């Protein structure tokens, strides 16, 4: 916070003016946080936890990082009287589906799960996984939230207003299209942001050599602010410019493109083979001005 | 530095490694390797052991894209680059994606599986427990079958931490895995390792000490639990030795040398705080500790809360002659076809029903392992 060089909170004024309702609403509410052991997900979870939630379940595929989340929560805040549980699960698995079928009762579902790295686009196999995790897992969990009568689904929008340049952004833009179809049935709000300092994946232990930033805690409050107070299709961002002081709001598909997407990806999976180029060609149909190029190819 | 923390000053396998270095280098340079769970704590270590000996082919697979980035950065600064086929893939071994990766390629000489769910608490609920069964039993059995299908010469994976009966579902899962492994070992050479505590491995109490220090939080550690500790590199060296030199069914493990001492977790914390330039302050309360953590680190003290509450049995066939530093158990565990089929049938049906209870799994585990 001072490590990135700043005096104060970005949202000093905004959470202040709403703290009591934030407190109020969290007290009487039930929360499912997907990807909750990730860098943004740990901060969102910690923001829900310190406000005394009635129910807070955290799901994340990383068994190790979840353990740390918990350790961190115990030291920071101690213990809470609501029902706080954690589950080291893959959101796309039968185990997660069983989890939901056995309970599934939440008011707010927040999804900070993702594959986000450029490594992950280099090969058709991880690229397919990125699609599963960023697009289809998001679509399925929104459906599950709808079927449970959740009030609100939060997720993290693309990082940029404009056109994706890589496969990760493209996957986020495609995810958004599936969101738009779902927003006919449940309120959906997103957060658009950039550069949470010290995020996972962003040397001294191993004696090896070694812009604007926001803190992890600031990223958790925004997601929370959008979750609780965001209207359907709202995208909250860090600064409708009149509702809040440091928070902005972007007020925000083709059925046949979505169908074509599910069909093509579906067939590739059935065939049990596909090339990166197949997927890239499909993306270009999905996103018209997709400014992906073959200049990466010439980079070693 | 890790060594000095675990009350030792010299590597464990310096003699066995040095004695076999030339042959290690010959083998690695003409062989293809697949490391599953290779972004994990032992995974990375064995991946580095392979990489530095200039392998023909080395493919790393793990669900953590973040820890993979760390593995590659570490490899780049430690060793640089090789001519051979080094690639990483952030894939879940249970997935269509991973199966399509194997169908397209799968051509490896040596397949190493350091993937797992390992936290005892992953027993809490029936959903995490089912995942642990999928990751520790079924993924292992499948990747072995995929290795037989591609003509791999050797599959390596981890053994149960102890020779004694399991006491929790974790150990039972690894014990059930071993039954599946024994069946597969009638078709391909399989060898394993049994490890001491690997110092600072991800998710461990020790790894926790780093986090606590980084987050200005109290250190918490049992003062009444002692363990043997090894370094990450030592874990990696043991994997590679069992991999390259293990015979079908050999369990490699570190001999208790005169250097290896039992040390308590509290004792490691104190050593570790002093190496960081801090003096431990013994607190007698969580609440106290939390408050003292805000101001004490400034004045070079750290609040501490110190709490309290065999690699081989005697009927195991050993080879203690082959290596100086490494012991070999000649595993002769058995399986019954019918109990393996039962387990696959009953687990498959729980998955079909989309519902199951913890106690249903426990009951199946009692049939699989009667003395559990
Ligand atoms: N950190 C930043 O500065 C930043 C900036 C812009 C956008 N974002 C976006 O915010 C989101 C989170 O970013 P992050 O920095 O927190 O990423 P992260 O890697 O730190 O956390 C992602 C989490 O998702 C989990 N996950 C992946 N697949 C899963 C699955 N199948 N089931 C359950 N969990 C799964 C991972 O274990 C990880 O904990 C991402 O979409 C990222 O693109 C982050
Ligand atoms: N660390 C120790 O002290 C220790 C001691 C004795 C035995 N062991 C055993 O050694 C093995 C590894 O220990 P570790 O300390 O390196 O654990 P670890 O948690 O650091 O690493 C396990 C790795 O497996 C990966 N993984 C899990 N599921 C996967 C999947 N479905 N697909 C792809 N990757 C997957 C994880 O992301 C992780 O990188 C485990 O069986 C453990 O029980 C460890
Ligand atoms: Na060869
Ligand atoms: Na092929
Ligand atoms: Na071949």
């Amino acid at each position: 916070l001072s490590l990135i060089g700043r005096d104060t909170e970005l949202f000093h004024q905004d959470i202040n003016a709403n703290e009591k309702e934030l407190q109020s609403v969290v007290s009487q509410s039930r929360f499912l946080v997907l990807g909750g052991a990730g860098s943004i997900g740990q901060a969102v979870t910690k923001e829900i936890f310190k406000r005394n939630p009635q129910k807070l379940h955290v799901v994340d595929i990383s068994e190790n990082n979840m353990v740390e989340l918990v350790r961190d929560i115990r030291s920071s805040f101690g213990y809470i009287n609501g029902d706080f549980q954690t589950f080291a699960l893959d959101i796309g698995s039968i185990e997660y589906d069983a989890f939901i079928k056995a309970d599934g009762q939440y008011d707010y579902v927040l999804n900070l799960s993702a594959l986000k790295h450029v490594r992950s686009e280099k090969d058709p196999f991880t690229l397919m996984r990125m699609i599963d995790v960023n697009v289809f897992n998001t679509d399925k969990t929104i459906q599950q939230s709808i079927d449970a009568g959740a009030k609100k689904y939060f997720c993290v929008s693309t990082d940029k207003a404009a056109n994706p340049v890589n496969m990760m952004g493209a996957s986020k833009r495609i995810m958004e299209m599936f969101l738009m179809r779902k927003s006919e049935e449940i309120a959906i709000s997103t957060a658009r942001f950039a550069n949470v300092a010290f995020s996972d994946g962003s040397r001294i232990q191993k004696n090896q050599p070694i812009r604007y930033f926001v803190t992890p805690q600031e990223s958790g409050e925004l997601c929370l602010m959008s979750c609780i107070f965001g209207e359907n299709r709202d995208i909250f961002f860090p600064k409708d410019m009149a509702r809040f002081d440091n928070l902005g709001i972007i007020k925000n598909y083709q059925q046949e493109l979505l169908e074509l997407f599910e069909q093509k990806i579906g067939q590739m999976k059935t065939d049990r083979q596909w090339t990166k180029e197949e997927i890239v060609q499909l993306f270009f149909i999905m996103i018209p001005d997709f400014g992906h190029k073959e200049t990466g190819k010439y980079l070693d």
